[PDB]
C-alpha cells in the first residue's frame, strides 16, 4: 500500500501516466474506441488480447509487466438512468477488487461513462462519486486523469473538501 493513501487530479493524457497500472474507459468488446480507449489502445494495443468484458465489469490484461484494467462503465444512450447508475457503481467496484488483487500502490484511472458514454449529460459528480465509494477502502494512491480545465478544478475541490 502507499504509507498515506490520497486522491489527485491531473489534466493530462492517461497514456503518460506515472502510477503503476492503468484503468481503461474500454467498450464491451474490446474494440479501440475513442477518446482514453483510443490513447490505451496506441499506448498498450498488447493490453487488448482478451479483453472483451460485459458492462459494469472490469478485465486486467497485462502489457509487459505494465496492468491495464478495463472497466466497461454504461452507454447512458442505451441505459435508463437507474440501471446506468447501478452498472456505473458495479465498475468502479471491480476496479477497487482488482487494484487490490494486483498489489500496486498507485492507479491512474479517468471517470467512467462521463465522455461519448454519457448520453449528452455533465456526470462528473456521479461517476466521481462512484469512484469514491469503491476506491475509498482501497490504500493505493488513485490519480484520476481528465483533458477539460473547469474538470480540473471540480474534481480537485471534490477532493479537498473531503480534506
Ligand atoms: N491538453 C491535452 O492535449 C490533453 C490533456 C489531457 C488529456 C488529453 C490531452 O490531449
Ligand atoms: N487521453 C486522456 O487521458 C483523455 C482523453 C479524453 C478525455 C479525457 C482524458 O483524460
Ligand atoms: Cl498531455
Ligand atoms: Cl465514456
Ligand atoms: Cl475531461
Amino acid at each position: 500500500g502507499a504509507m498515506a493513501p490520497s486522491y489527485r487530479v491531473k489534466r493530462m493524457d492517461i497514456a503518460k501516466n506515472d502510477e503503476e497500472c492503468v484503468v481503461n474507459a474500454a467498450n464491451p468488446r474490446g474494440l479501440p474506441g475513442d477518446g482514453v480507449c483510443k490513447a490505451v489502445y496506441k499506448k498498450w494495443p498488447e493490453s487488448f488480447k482478451n479483453s472483451a468484458t460485459p458492462v459494469g465489469t472490469a478485465k486486467t490484461v497485462m502489457c509487459g509487466t505494465y496492468p491495464v484494467i478495463h472497466a466497461v462503465g454504461p452507454n447512458f444512450s442505451n441505459y435508463t438512468e437507474s440501471e446506468g447508475d447501478r452498472e456505473l457503481a458495479a465498475a468502479y467496484r471491480e476496479v477497487a477488487k482488482e487494484v487490490t488483487r494486483l498489489g500496486v500502490n498507485s492507479v491512474a484511472i479517468p471517470l467512467l461513462s462521463t465522455g461519448v458514454y454519457s448520453g449528452g449529460k455533465d456526470r462528473l459528480t456521479q461517476s466521481l462519486n462512484h469512484l469514491f465509494t469503491a476506491m475509498d477502502s482501497t490504500d493505493a494512491d488513485v490519480v484520476i486523469y481528465c483533458r477539460d480545465k473547469e474538470w480540473e478544478k471540480k474534481i480537485s475541490e471534490a477532493i479537498q473538501m473531503r480534506t
